[PDB]
């Protein structure tokens, strides 16, 4: 059991994977990914978080971010805008899915990356370890 003397956070988004709601047919059809992250960090409960993540939940994300972001007083630091709304079609192609997953998985280390929001943002934390966000 050693503690890293240096703060530090990992975090990364991958594994996409596409689902059937009702099991039956295509209604609610949906690609979620896994947002994985370890951190030593006070703002932060346990070493290692595991959960899964909607394109539009990373979009709800962003305007609680920002709106907390102008909550504690730092009306001048930016977030960068998520990789992009996407037509139904080839929304679930593969191709699609890949770009995507990887402009979240560069925005989230971005954005988790940043020393404000890793030592004052409750939000960022919440995204980052409850099961369901919402």
């Amino acid at each position: 059991i050693y503690a890293e003397p240096e703060n530090f956070l990992e975090i990364e988004v991958h594994n996409p994977k596409t689902h059937i709601p009702n099991g039956m047919d295509s209604k609610g059809m949906f690609t979620d990914y896994e947002i994985i992250c370890r951190t030593n960090l006070p703002s932060f409960h346990k070493r290692v978080s595991k959960v899964r993540r909607r394109y539009s939940d990373f979009e709800f994300f962003r305007k609680c971010l920002i709106k907390e972001i102008s909550m504690l007083n730092h009306p001048k630091v930016m977030v960068p805008h998520l990789p992009g709304k996407i037509l139904l079609s080839n929304r679930f192609s593969n191709e699609v899915i890949e770009e995507r997953r990887q402009g979240l998985n560069t925005w989230m280390q971005s954005v988790a990356g940043h020393p404000l929001l890793q030592s004052g943002s409750k939000v960022l934390v919440r995204f980052i370890e409850a099961e369901k966000f919402v």
